[PDB]
């Protein structure tokens, strides 16, 4: 579908730029963590933990597959 | 460069997922049902929990996604921005 293509078309230029930009990592990883600032008080902190202990094996499981089986796994493909 | 393409791509995405949750009766349906599925890769006492998390929160996550323009999704999601 169109939202397929889309998708591969945003993970193949997420992979893009994971390899390119060495700076591109962090600074998604740390907008997601200042968006677990929405939570309550006590619970913004193990927001910022799952980010902190789950960003990596999101990150190296992304590269380490084909953008279609990204958005198979996600829902947006088939 | 290739983050700005990152952005793009997200607005392009988040505009098409709104187009296609107001154009079709059956996305919202099949895209929770493959999210659900997708929680059984954890632990079996979990992935229920997993799966009732998507089933409680699924309303507030496509109505606040609704009442949103694409640019401020993909800012909230960091690929924007």
């Amino acid at each position: 579908g169109d939202v397929c293509q889309d998708c591969i078309q945003m993970v193949t230029d997420i992979q893009t730029a994971v390899r390119t930009n060495s700076t591109f990592v962090q600074a998604l990883v740390e907008h997601v963590k200042e968006e677990c600032d929405r939570l309550g008080p006590g619970m913004a902190d193990i927001c910022k933990n799952y980010i902190s202990q789950y960003s990596e094996i999101a990150i190296q499981m992304m590269m380490h597959m084909q953008p279609k089986e990204i958005c198979a796994l996600v829902g947006f493909c088939d």
